[PDB]
Protein backbone atom coordinates (compact mmCIF):
# COMPACT_ATOMS: atom_id res chain seq x y z
CA UNK A 1 0.00 0.00 0.00
CA UNK A 2 0.82 3.53 0.82
CA UNK A 3 4.08 2.17 2.99
CA UNK A 4 6.58 0.68 0.93
CA UNK A 5 9.08 -1.71 2.56
CA UNK A 6 6.97 -1.77 5.57
CA UNK A 7 8.13 -4.42 8.38
CA UNK A 8 4.49 -5.78 9.20
CA UNK A 9 2.85 -6.67 5.85
CA UNK A 10 -0.13 -5.55 4.45
CA UNK A 11 -3.34 -5.97 6.52
CA UNK A 12 -1.42 -7.65 9.47
CA UNK A 13 -3.23 -7.55 13.49
CA UNK A 14 -1.56 -4.74 15.72
CA UNK A 15 -2.71 -4.88 19.47
CA UNK A 16 -3.39 -1.63 20.99
CA UNK A 17 -3.79 -2.10 24.61
CA UNK A 18 -6.20 0.93 26.50
CA UNK A 19 -7.42 1.41 22.66
CA UNK A 20 -10.63 3.44 24.42
CA UNK A 21 -7.97 6.33 25.50
CA UNK A 22 -7.45 9.18 23.77
CA UNK A 23 -4.04 8.83 22.14
CA UNK A 24 -4.50 5.45 22.28
CA UNK A 25 -7.95 5.79 19.59
CA UNK A 26 -6.13 7.67 17.26
CA UNK A 27 -3.32 5.00 16.96
CA UNK A 28 -6.34 3.10 16.02
CA UNK A 29 -7.47 5.17 13.32
CA UNK A 30 -4.53 5.67 11.51
CA UNK A 31 -3.62 2.18 11.89
CA UNK A 32 -7.23 1.32 10.08
CA UNK A 33 -7.00 4.03 8.33
CA UNK A 34 -3.28 2.27 6.44
CA UNK A 35 -5.34 -1.23 6.20
CA UNK A 36 -4.32 -2.57 9.35
CA UNK A 37 -6.28 -4.95 11.09
CA UNK A 38 -6.69 -4.07 15.43
CA UNK A 39 -7.24 -5.63 18.52
CA UNK A 40 -7.95 -2.89 20.71
CA UNK A 41 -8.01 -3.72 24.83
CA UNK A 42 -10.30 -1.87 27.17
CA UNK A 43 -10.87 -2.55 30.82
CA UNK A 44 -14.58 -3.40 29.58
CA UNK A 45 -16.09 -4.00 26.00
CA UNK A 46 -18.69 -0.95 27.15
CA UNK A 47 -15.60 1.46 27.59
CA UNK A 48 -15.25 0.61 23.94
CA UNK A 49 -18.55 0.31 22.71
CA UNK A 50 -19.26 3.90 21.23
CA UNK A 51 -15.27 3.62 19.95
CA UNK A 52 -16.34 0.35 18.43
CA UNK A 53 -19.51 1.74 16.51
CA UNK A 54 -17.13 3.94 14.74
CA UNK A 55 -14.61 2.27 13.84
CA UNK A 56 -17.58 -0.55 12.14
CA UNK A 57 -19.08 2.38 10.40
CA UNK A 58 -15.65 3.73 8.98
CA UNK A 59 -13.74 0.88 8.29
CA UNK A 60 -15.82 -2.83 8.74
CA UNK A 61 -14.62 -5.53 10.29
CA UNK A 62 -11.19 -3.79 10.96
CA UNK A 63 -11.31 -3.55 14.49
CA UNK A 64 -12.44 -5.73 17.37
CA UNK A 65 -12.92 -5.32 21.08
CA UNK A 66 -10.23 -7.51 23.34
CA UNK A 67 -11.32 -6.74 27.46
CA UNK A 68 -8.40 -7.49 29.51
CA UNK A 69 -9.39 -5.89 33.01
CA UNK A 70 -6.43 -5.89 34.69
CA UNK A 71 -3.16 -4.96 32.64
CA UNK A 72 -0.91 -6.27 35.41
CA UNK A 73 -2.52 -9.96 35.74
CA UNK A 74 -0.42 -12.78 34.73
CA UNK A 75 -1.20 -14.22 31.25
CA UNK A 76 -3.47 -10.92 30.57
CA UNK A 77 -2.63 -11.23 27.00
CA UNK A 78 -1.86 -14.87 26.41
CA UNK A 79 -5.50 -15.16 24.35
CA UNK A 80 -5.78 -11.21 23.10
CA UNK A 81 -1.69 -11.16 21.60
CA UNK A 82 -2.28 -14.65 19.74
CA UNK A 83 -1.31 -13.92 15.80
CA UNK A 84 -0.28 -9.84 16.55
CA UNK A 85 2.61 -8.88 14.44
CA UNK A 86 2.75 -5.86 15.99
CA UNK A 87 2.13 -4.49 19.96
CA UNK A 88 1.02 -0.87 21.06
CA UNK A 89 1.37 -0.61 24.57
CA UNK A 90 -0.31 2.94 25.28
CA UNK A 91 -2.54 2.04 28.46
CA UNK A 92 -0.78 3.74 32.02
CA UNK A 93 -1.95 5.30 34.72
CA UNK A 94 -3.08 8.99 34.42
CA UNK A 95 -5.22 9.39 37.61
CA UNK A 96 -2.56 11.93 38.98
CA UNK A 97 -2.43 10.43 41.97
CA UNK A 98 0.60 12.24 44.36
CA UNK A 99 1.01 8.55 45.46
CA UNK A 100 4.33 6.86 44.17
CA UNK A 101 2.88 3.23 44.72
CA UNK A 102 -0.77 3.74 42.91
CA UNK A 103 1.26 5.22 39.91
CA UNK A 104 4.40 4.39 39.20
CA UNK A 105 4.94 0.83 39.87
CA UNK A 106 1.06 -0.23 37.60
CA UNK A 107 3.09 1.87 35.46
CA UNK A 108 6.23 -0.54 35.42
CA UNK A 109 4.15 -3.35 35.59
CA UNK A 110 1.70 -3.16 32.68
CA UNK A 111 4.83 -1.98 30.65
CA UNK A 112 6.94 -5.64 31.40
CA UNK A 113 3.72 -7.78 31.32
CA UNK A 114 2.87 -5.93 27.17
CA UNK A 115 6.93 -6.56 26.86
CA UNK A 116 6.86 -10.30 27.78
CA UNK A 117 3.93 -11.12 26.49
CA UNK A 118 5.11 -9.71 23.10
CA UNK A 119 8.71 -11.91 24.50
CA UNK A 120 6.61 -15.28 24.30
CA UNK A 121 4.97 -14.56 21.11
CA UNK A 122 6.66 -15.25 17.59
CA UNK A 123 4.44 -13.04 15.78
CA UNK A 124 4.95 -9.97 17.48
CA UNK A 125 7.86 -8.49 15.04
CA UNK A 126 7.21 -4.59 15.94
CA UNK A 127 6.73 -3.36 19.62
CA UNK A 128 5.79 0.64 20.19
CA UNK A 129 5.55 2.34 23.55
CA UNK A 130 4.11 5.18 23.70
CA UNK A 131 5.98 7.30 26.75
CA UNK A 132 6.13 11.03 26.99
CA UNK A 133 8.10 14.40 26.93
CA UNK A 134 8.02 14.10 30.61
CA UNK A 135 10.07 11.01 30.63
CA UNK A 136 13.11 13.67 29.62
CA UNK A 137 11.77 16.47 31.84
CA UNK A 138 8.84 18.79 33.20
CA UNK A 139 8.87 22.11 31.46
CA UNK A 140 11.02 24.94 32.93
CA UNK A 141 9.14 28.26 31.40
CA UNK A 142 12.29 30.78 30.15
CA UNK A 143 15.16 28.50 30.85
CA UNK A 144 17.71 28.71 28.67
CA UNK A 145 20.58 26.07 27.48
CA UNK A 146 17.47 22.34 27.42
CA UNK A 147 18.05 20.88 24.29
CA UNK A 148 16.54 17.25 24.20
CA UNK A 149 17.86 13.76 22.66
CA UNK A 150 17.17 10.05 23.16
CA UNK A 151 19.79 10.34 25.90
CA UNK A 152 17.60 12.75 27.96
CA UNK A 153 15.80 11.23 30.83
CA UNK A 154 14.00 12.90 33.83
CA UNK A 155 16.27 11.74 36.25
CA UNK A 156 15.22 14.37 38.69
CA UNK A 157 11.79 13.09 38.84
CA UNK A 158 12.46 9.47 40.56
CA UNK A 159 14.07 11.26 43.61
CA UNK A 160 11.36 14.56 43.85
CA UNK A 161 8.47 11.92 43.02
CA UNK A 162 9.18 10.74 46.29
CA UNK A 163 10.98 13.57 48.23
CA UNK A 164 8.64 16.60 47.52
CA UNK A 165 6.46 17.47 50.38
CA UNK A 166 2.62 16.38 49.40
CA UNK A 167 1.46 20.36 49.43
CA UNK A 168 3.83 21.06 46.58
CA UNK A 169 1.17 21.58 43.23
CA UNK A 170 3.63 20.09 40.98
CA UNK A 171 3.84 16.63 43.36
CA UNK A 172 1.21 14.46 41.38
CA UNK A 173 3.00 16.03 38.22
CA UNK A 174 6.67 14.53 39.15
CA UNK A 175 5.06 11.46 40.23
CA UNK A 176 3.30 10.76 37.16
CA UNK A 177 6.68 12.19 35.35
CA UNK A 178 8.60 9.42 37.25
CA UNK A 179 5.86 6.86 36.51
CA UNK A 180 6.86 7.32 32.54
CA UNK A 181 10.40 7.67 32.87
CA UNK A 182 10.56 4.66 35.06
CA UNK A 183 8.14 2.73 32.80
CA UNK A 184 10.58 3.75 29.90
CA UNK A 185 13.56 3.28 30.78
CA UNK A 186 12.18 -0.30 32.40
CA UNK A 187 11.68 -1.19 28.63
CA UNK A 188 14.88 -0.65 27.43
CA UNK A 189 16.45 -2.33 30.29
CA UNK A 190 14.27 -5.38 29.45
CA UNK A 191 15.42 -5.27 25.47
CA UNK A 192 18.84 -5.39 26.53
CA UNK A 193 18.62 -7.97 29.20
CA UNK A 194 16.28 -10.24 27.02
CA UNK A 195 17.10 -9.51 23.66
CA UNK A 196 13.76 -10.17 22.31
CA UNK A 197 12.76 -11.08 18.22
CA UNK A 198 11.11 -8.15 18.03
CA UNK A 199 12.18 -4.19 17.57
CA UNK A 200 11.41 -1.67 20.44
CA UNK A 201 10.40 2.34 19.63
CA UNK A 202 9.35 4.68 22.27
CA UNK A 203 6.65 7.58 21.39
CA UNK A 204 7.22 10.80 23.76
CA UNK A 205 4.22 12.76 23.00
CA UNK A 206 4.22 16.35 24.62
CA UNK A 207 0.98 18.11 24.71
CA UNK A 208 -1.89 16.31 22.40
CA UNK A 209 -4.23 18.67 20.32
CA UNK A 210 -7.43 16.74 18.69
CA UNK A 211 -10.70 15.21 17.63
CA UNK A 212 -12.38 13.48 21.03
CA UNK A 213 -13.93 10.27 19.01
CA UNK A 214 -15.82 9.94 21.83
CA UNK A 215 -16.67 12.42 23.95
CA UNK A 216 -19.49 10.56 25.38
CA UNK A 217 -17.17 7.54 26.76
CA UNK A 218 -13.85 9.51 26.33
CA UNK A 219 -12.77 11.72 28.67
CA UNK A 220 -10.38 13.49 26.41
CA UNK A 221 -7.10 13.51 28.67
CA UNK A 222 -5.37 16.76 27.60
CA UNK A 223 -7.74 17.63 24.83
CA UNK A 224 -10.25 17.34 27.55
CA UNK A 225 -9.09 19.59 29.42
CA UNK A 226 -8.41 21.94 26.80
CA UNK A 227 -12.01 21.25 25.73
CA UNK A 228 -13.23 22.73 29.23
CA UNK A 229 -11.25 25.99 28.64
CA UNK A 230 -12.90 26.29 25.17
CA UNK A 231 -16.36 25.81 27.18
CA UNK A 232 -15.47 28.67 29.64
CA UNK A 233 -13.80 26.53 32.86
CA UNK A 234 -10.76 27.64 34.23
CA UNK A 235 -9.47 25.10 36.53
CA UNK A 236 -6.46 25.49 38.87
CA UNK A 237 -5.27 21.96 37.13
CA UNK A 238 -4.90 23.96 34.39
CA UNK A 239 -2.51 26.15 36.14
CA UNK A 240 -0.26 23.31 36.77
CA UNK A 241 0.32 22.99 32.83
CA UNK A 242 3.55 25.64 32.35
CA UNK A 243 4.25 26.71 28.48
CA UNK A 244 5.42 23.43 26.45
CA UNK A 245 4.85 21.52 23.40
CA UNK A 246 1.99 20.74 21.88
CA UNK A 247 0.93 18.03 18.64
CA UNK A 248 -1.36 17.24 16.64
CA UNK A 249 -3.10 13.69 17.82
CA UNK A 250 -3.05 12.63 14.54
CA UNK A 251 0.94 13.03 14.14
CA UNK A 252 1.15 11.23 17.51
CA UNK A 253 -1.37 8.36 15.35
CA UNK A 254 1.27 8.93 12.11
CA UNK A 255 4.63 8.42 14.84
CA UNK A 256 3.29 5.20 16.53
CA UNK A 257 2.48 4.19 12.93
CA UNK A 258 5.71 5.11 12.19
CA UNK A 259 7.54 3.32 14.59
CA UNK A 260 5.29 -0.27 13.88
CA UNK A 261 6.20 -0.53 10.54
CA UNK A 262 8.95 1.73 9.04
CA UNK A 263 12.24 -0.47 8.52
CA UNK A 264 14.40 2.88 9.04
CA UNK A 265 13.31 3.74 12.74
CA UNK A 266 14.73 0.94 15.50
CA UNK A 267 15.40 1.28 18.76
CA UNK A 268 14.22 4.94 18.43
CA UNK A 269 12.85 7.89 21.28
CA UNK A 270 10.35 9.84 19.12
CA UNK A 271 9.38 13.29 20.23
CA UNK A 272 5.87 14.54 19.28
CA UNK A 273 6.48 17.95 19.48
CA UNK A 274 5.82 20.08 17.14
CA UNK A 275 5.54 23.65 18.36
CA UNK A 276 5.81 25.79 21.75
CA UNK A 277 2.39 26.89 23.21
CA UNK A 278 0.90 28.72 26.22
CA UNK A 279 -2.98 29.08 27.19
CA UNK A 280 -2.85 32.49 25.61
CA UNK A 281 -2.02 31.46 22.32
CA UNK A 282 -4.70 28.27 22.91
CA UNK A 283 -7.00 31.23 23.72
CA UNK A 284 -6.26 33.41 21.15
CA UNK A 285 -7.29 30.40 18.46
CA UNK A 286 -10.18 29.93 20.52
CA UNK A 287 -11.22 33.65 19.32
CA UNK A 288 -9.81 33.41 15.95
CA UNK A 289 -11.51 30.25 15.45
CA UNK A 290 -14.85 31.35 16.86
CA UNK A 291 -14.99 35.48 16.61
CA UNK A 292 -18.14 35.67 17.90
CA UNK A 293 -18.25 33.29 21.10
CA UNK A 294 -17.18 34.59 24.59
CA UNK A 295 -13.83 33.20 25.89
CA UNK A 296 -11.96 33.47 29.37
CA UNK A 297 -9.50 36.61 28.84
CA UNK A 298 -6.02 35.92 29.00
CA UNK A 299 -4.06 34.59 31.56
CA UNK A 300 -0.96 36.28 33.08
CA UNK A 301 2.05 35.95 31.39
CA UNK A 302 3.20 32.68 32.33
CA UNK A 303 6.75 33.01 30.73
CA UNK A 304 7.78 30.50 27.39
CA UNK A 305 9.76 27.23 26.28
CA UNK A 306 13.14 27.93 25.05
CA UNK A 307 13.69 24.51 25.08
CA UNK A 308 14.58 22.36 21.55
CA UNK A 309 13.62 18.65 20.92
CA UNK A 310 15.82 16.16 18.76
CA UNK A 311 12.95 15.97 16.41
CA UNK A 312 14.92 13.69 13.44
CA UNK A 313 13.05 10.50 13.95
CA UNK A 314 9.69 12.39 14.08
CA UNK A 315 10.59 14.30 10.72
CA UNK A 316 11.70 11.50 8.87
CA UNK A 317 8.32 9.54 9.96
CA UNK A 318 6.15 11.85 9.20
CA UNK A 319 7.82 12.58 5.51
CA UNK A 320 8.20 8.97 4.59
CA UNK A 321 4.28 8.47 5.48
CA UNK A 322 3.79 11.22 3.06
CA UNK A 323 2.69 13.12 5.53
CA UNK A 324 5.66 15.72 6.21
CA UNK A 325 5.98 18.50 8.95
CA UNK A 326 4.15 18.91 11.48
CA UNK A 327 -0.21 19.80 11.77
CA UNK A 328 0.17 23.07 12.65
CA UNK A 329 -1.69 24.17 16.45
CA UNK A 330 -4.44 26.22 14.64
CA UNK A 331 -5.32 23.06 12.87
CA UNK A 332 -4.76 20.81 15.45
CA UNK A 333 -7.38 22.60 18.13
CA UNK A 334 -9.55 23.11 14.95
CA UNK A 335 -9.53 19.36 14.98
CA UNK A 336 -10.71 19.65 18.36
CA UNK A 337 -13.30 22.44 18.85
CA UNK A 338 -13.94 22.98 15.24
CA UNK A 339 -14.79 26.35 13.92
CA UNK A 340 -17.58 29.03 13.43
CA UNK A 341 -18.75 28.16 9.31
CA UNK A 342 -21.72 26.62 8.19
O1 LIG B 1 -8.36 2.87 30.50
C1 LIG B 1 -7.37 3.88 30.35
C2 LIG B 1 -7.28 4.54 28.99
O2 LIG B 1 -7.50 3.65 27.90
C3 LIG B 1 -5.84 5.06 28.97
C4 LIG B 1 -5.63 6.54 29.20
O3 LIG B 1 -6.42 7.29 28.28
P1 LIG B 1 -6.54 8.88 28.42
O4 LIG B 1 -6.94 9.19 29.82
O5 LIG B 1 -7.39 9.36 27.30
O6 LIG B 1 -5.16 9.51 28.42
P2 LIG B 1 -4.20 9.37 27.26
O7 LIG B 1 -3.53 10.70 27.33
O8 LIG B 1 -4.72 8.90 25.95
O9 LIG B 1 -3.11 8.31 27.74
C5 LIG B 1 -2.58 7.33 26.85
C6 LIG B 1 -1.07 7.26 26.98
O10 LIG B 1 -0.49 8.42 26.33
C7 LIG B 1 0.55 8.91 27.14
N1 LIG B 1 0.82 10.32 26.80
C8 LIG B 1 -0.27 11.18 26.49
C9 LIG B 1 -0.03 12.46 26.16
C10 LIG B 1 -1.12 13.37 25.82
N2 LIG B 1 -2.37 12.93 25.86
O11 LIG B 1 -0.84 14.53 25.52
C11 LIG B 1 1.31 12.92 26.13
C12 LIG B 1 2.40 12.05 26.45
C13 LIG B 1 2.11 10.78 26.77
C14 LIG B 1 0.09 8.63 28.57
O12 LIG B 1 1.18 8.67 29.47
C15 LIG B 1 -0.51 7.23 28.40
O13 LIG B 1 0.52 6.24 28.51
O14 LIG B 1 -5.11 4.27 29.95
C16 LIG B 1 -5.97 3.30 30.49
N3 LIG B 1 -5.58 3.04 31.88
C17 LIG B 1 -5.38 3.95 32.89
N4 LIG B 1 -5.10 3.40 34.04
C18 LIG B 1 -5.12 2.04 33.78
C19 LIG B 1 -5.41 1.81 32.45
N5 LIG B 1 -5.51 0.61 31.84
C20 LIG B 1 -5.29 -0.37 32.71
N6 LIG B 1 -5.00 -0.30 34.01
C21 LIG B 1 -4.90 0.92 34.59
N7 LIG B 1 -4.61 0.99 35.89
Amino acid sequence: AKIDNAVLPEGSLVLVTGANGFVASHVVEQLLEHGYKVRGTARSASKLANLQKRWDAKYPGRFETAVVEDMLKQGAYDEVIKGAAGVAHIASVVSFSNKYDEVVTPAIGGTLNALRAAAATPSVKRFVLTSSTVSALIPKPNVEGIYLDEKSWNLESIDKAKTLPESDPQKSLWVYAASKTEAELAAWKFMDENKPHFTLNAVLPNYTIGTIFDPETQSGSTSGWMMSLFNGEVSPALALMPPQYYVSAVDIGLLHLGCLVLPQIERRRVYGTAGTFDWNTVLATFRKLYPSKTFPADFPDQGQDLSKFDTAPSLEILKSLGRPGWRSIEESIKDLVGSETA
